[PDB]
């Protein structure tokens, strides 16, 4: 019940939010069909339109009229936005050069310059070369302020998640919205773009910042508009608000855009259509700029023009139907579009089985356009699994395409030619970042980077301590003049123990075999050399990583690597090695294949044994220091140490083994030599943590050798290639990767093929940037450059994501 017999008089676009049944006032009373009864005729007034013309100028004031050019609307907060313009001779903001803001000019009373947000719904980063010369005013903003050819916004790339992650920091797991449609489990309720449910805070997790903000005592704007509220009243009602006194004007404010993403959806990303939407989003910043100037706040205010995702080419015609691969079509509930989520449509049906529906969905028909996971199994950049809002079978779309259940479902209800929502390194997603005003720098460009990083900047523009989120907080330091946040290093928390030789081969009982009894004052001074780590400035470029967690574990020094092994894991935790240029690949010797070789620094009880491994049937093992790169024929014996082994199912050796053979030696040819750090992950429980010694689910047969989920590397050269990777002077270029250690590759649809046509594909797939890692295994890599810790931040949240030219 609402009460909508009270008055908006002196209250329009309050605040505070007045609780029911007395009626409201504020810019999403109309979403809740609350409004008192006045409010269209006092606060969305229209009449005389929005711009002061000529004969306007000195007008005897009507407040009736939806914006003001008598000689007191400054005074007020409420001339029109072209007011200066048309009635004193003044310049459209647009129009001026722009002139470096080396420090904020704001008028007596603002204790810090205002930040404001204007966010546009579906604006691809192509828009802003493609249509610069439709939008002005957008174009000064990008040339003179900070800008970054993309933003890579997070997955699904869909309104709801994408907005909630700007504000929270968050990935779609953590703060909840994981996607505009939902089904909770623990509820028992549904979450939809339309309707009610979706406005009770116990969907919305994490902190956004206008929380945030009130709670360290800054004022906020309210977020969120209704609809109908059209954007000239958006824009004059933030105006006014910053024309408040002292003590009530907000600090921070908001603006959305349903454009592009409304005509985009009609029309294509790029239909003849969208020239006008990109053209009405420039008008709308021109007057938010010109009132700025008005208020002599435009050069003062943070201003961030920011999207949510971009707009690809979809049509009707471009649909999967799951009704052609699934006998049972009607036992499934599906959620539809760019991606897709199943579950049972009934609880109660006891012959629901997941894993005969993923069979039936993998590799069917040659040209298939979806590809079904498991969520765990999903790509780890994505971190798209822990939550149970987040149904168990997911699909990944192809670009350009949707899936459906039935054919009827895209019938009975082509319309469209727009959408979004796939995998967020696809170029067609990408969206946009510009900041302009006295805390961002001047004319800079600054590399993509993704959307969980903003919310610590918009807390470090406000001066507010950020809530625990996911952003690295420092890796945006270079797109920041001032407010700069200088964080430390995290403390090691273990050290490691660095055992010499301490055992008698006759004391190991591993069931290993080894052709290595073949028999110098010379060498034999310089192997005990490597052995103690003479070889290490080679092998470990950027020093050893930090343990970050309480464990026991040796640094084992050879020739060619350096491992830091786990007495508690019984295998590295990391590997580290460096490839030249001119290394030569070898195979491994006929007398080797099966060598595995006690390590005589390590206990009997603190070793892998090779019998555990010829006992079970499913599991091989393979080497994290590949014997294929070994410097000579006596070093390769050092690869095939037990402290150097790994469990590996026969189908990822395959895999592995390409890598290791092929891969590595590609990339030192191609970057002037590689660094590689390789080791296992163990995430059973898919929360992106490193998972404790009681959370593994899998053991090599009658053994305590745990089974990895996931192997990952992270190769490391010099960004000026003419440099090799150990002699490198300035910035680091980095590539990684989680692989999923799976016992098929049905992932693959063209893995009967040979390696060559099907395992860089999949390495690509799963590309990850290096704090991905970190979370992953309680490691913290870099400890020992020349580099500024900002730029390693930096360094350690990139992606590469073998997509072209945007
Ligand atoms: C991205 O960044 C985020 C933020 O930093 C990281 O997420 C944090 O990770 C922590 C570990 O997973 C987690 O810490 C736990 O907090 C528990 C209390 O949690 C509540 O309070 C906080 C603070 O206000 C709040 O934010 C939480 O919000 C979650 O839950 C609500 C729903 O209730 C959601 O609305 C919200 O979206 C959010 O959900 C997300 O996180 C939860 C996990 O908390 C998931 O279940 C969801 O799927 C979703 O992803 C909560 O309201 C605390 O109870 C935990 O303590 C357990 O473990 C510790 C060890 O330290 C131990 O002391 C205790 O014994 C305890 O164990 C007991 O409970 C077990 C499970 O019930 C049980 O098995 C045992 O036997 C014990 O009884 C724990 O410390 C923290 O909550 C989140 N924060 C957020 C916002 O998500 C995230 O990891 C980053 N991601 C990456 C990849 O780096
Ligand atoms: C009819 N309405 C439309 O068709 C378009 N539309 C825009 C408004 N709206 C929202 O803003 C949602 C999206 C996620 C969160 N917003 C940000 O999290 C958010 C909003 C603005 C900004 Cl500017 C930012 C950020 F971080 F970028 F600054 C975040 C609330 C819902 C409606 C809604 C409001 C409040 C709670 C629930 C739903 C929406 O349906
Ligand atoms: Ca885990
Ligand atoms: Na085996
Ligand atoms: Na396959
Ligand atoms: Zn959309």
């Amino acid at each position: 019940w609402t009460a909508t017999s009270g008055s908006c008089k002196g209250r329009c676009f309050e605040l505070q939010e007045v609780g029911p049944p007395d009626c409201r006032c504020d810019n999403l009373c109309k979403s809740y069909s609350s409004c008192c009864h006045d409010f269209d005729e006092l606060c969305l007034k229209t009449a005389r339109g929005w711009e002061c013309t000529k004969d306007r100028c000195g007008e005897v004031r009507n407040e009736e009229n939806a914006c003001h050019c008598s000689e007191d609307c400054l005074s007020r907060g409420d001339c029109c936005t072209n007011y200066q313009v048309v009635c004193k001779g003044e310049s459209h903001w647009v129009d001026d050069d722009c002139e470096e803001i080396k420090v904020p000019e704001c008028p007596a009373g603002f204790v810090r310059p205002p930040l404001i947000i204007f966010s546009v719904d579906g604006f691809r980063a192509s828009y802003m070369k493609k249509g610069s010369k439709v939008m002005p005013n957008i174009e000064k903003l990008r040339s003179c302020g900070t800008h970054a050819p993309y933003m890579r916004p997070v997955y699904p790339t869909k309104t709801f998640p994408n907005l909630y992650t700007l504000a929270t920091g968050l990935y779609p797991e953590s703060h909840g919205i994981v996607g505009n449609s939902m089904y909770d489990p623990v509820f028992d309720a549904s979450f939809h773009l339309r309707g009610r449910e979706k406005f009770n805070h116990r969907w919305w997790g994490g902190q956004p910042l206008w929380i945030t903000a009130t709670k360290q005592g800054v004022r906020a704007g309210t977020f969120f508009w209704s609809v109908s509220i059209p954007h000239e009243r958006r824009i004059l009602t933030i105006l006014q608000w910053l024309s408040l006194p002292d003590n009530e004007r907000p600090s921070v404010y908001a603006f959305y855009s349903e454009q592009p993403d409304f005509s985009g959806h009609k029309y294509g990303p790029f239909g003849p259509e969208m020239t006008n939407p990109l053209r009405e989003i420039d008008k709308t910043v021109g007057q938010l700029m010109d009132g700025l100037k008005q208020l002599r706040l435009h050069r003062c205010v943070n201003v961030i023009f920011v999207g949510d995702h971009g707009m690809e080419d979809v049509t009707c015609d471009r649909t999967e139907f799951l009704s052609n691969y699934l006998t049972n079509v009607d036992d499934i509930t599906l959620v539809p579009g760019t991606l897709g989520r199943i579950r049972a449509k009934s609880i109660n049906n006891s012959k629901y089985d997941p894993k005969t529906i993923i069979a039936a969905l993998t590799c069917k028909k040659p040209d298939q356009h979806f590809k079904p996971y498991m969520k765990q199994h999903l790509p780890k950049r994505l971190h798209y699994a822990n939550n149970r809002r987040i149904e168990d079978i997911h699909l990944l779309v192809d670009r350009r395409w949707h899936v459906a259940r039935k054919p009827l479902d895209v019938y009975k209800k082509c319309f469209f030619q727009g959408d979004h929502g796939f995998d967020n390194k696809v170029n067609s997603m990408q969206t946009v970042f510009v900041g302009y005003g006295p805390t961002f720098k001047y004319r800079t460009k600054v590399p993509p980077f993704e959307n969980i990083e903003l919310y610590n900047v918009m807390c470090d523009l406000l001066g507010l301590k950020p809530a625990p989120n996911n952003g690295t907080h420092g890796s945006l330091n270079h797109l920041l003049r001032t407010n700069t946040f200088r964080p430390t290093m995290p403390d090691e928390v273990s050290r490691p123990n660095y055992p010499g030789i301490m055992y008698l081969q006759s004391e190991f009982d591993l069931g290993c075999t080894c052709d290595d009894k073949v028999e110098n004052k010379l060498e034999e001074l310089n192997k005990r050399l490597h052995t103690k780590g003479s070889t290490k400035e080679r092998h470990l470029l950027y020093g050893r990583p930090a343990v970050l967690y309480r464990t026991s574990y040796d640094i084992l020094y050879h020739t060619d690597f350096e491992s830091g092994y786990s007495e508690i894991f019984l295998m590295p935790l990391w590997t580290s090695y460096t490839i030249s240029k001119q290394a030569e690949v070898s195979s491994i010797p006929e007398h080797l294949t099966n060598c595995v070789r006690p390590d005589v620094r390590v206990s009997p009880g603190f070793s892998q044994n090779c019998l555990a491994y010829k006992n079970d049937k499913q599991m091989s093992y393979g080497f994290l220091f590949p014997p294929y790169l070994s410097s000579s024929p006596e070093a390769k014996y050092d690869a095939f140490l037990v402290t150097n082994m790994v469990p590996m199912y026969p189908a990822f050796k395959r895999v592995w083994a390409y890598f290791q053979r092929v891969l590595v030696k590609k990339y030192a040819s191609e970057r002037n030599g590689v660094n590689v750090i390789s080791g296992p992950i163990f995430d059973y429980n898919y929360d992106g943590l490193r998972d404790t010694e009681d959370e593994i689910k899998q053991y090599v047969e009658g053994s305590s050798i745990p089974v990895p989920t996931h192997y990952y590397s992270i190769i490391t050269s010099c960004l000026d290639f003419t440099q090799p990777a150990d002699k490198c002077d300035g910035p680091l270029s980095v590539s990684s990767f989680i692989l999923p250690h799976r016992p098929d590759n049905d992932e693959s649809c063209n893995s009967s093929e040979d390696e060559s046509k099907w395992v860089e594909e999949l390495m690509k797939m799963h590309t990850a940037r290096v704090r991905d890692i970190e979370h992953l295994t309680g490691l913290d890599f870099y400890r020992k450059t020349s580099r500024s810790y900002s730029e390693i931040l930096t360094l350690k949240t990139y992606l590469h994501t073998y997509e072209s030219e945007i």
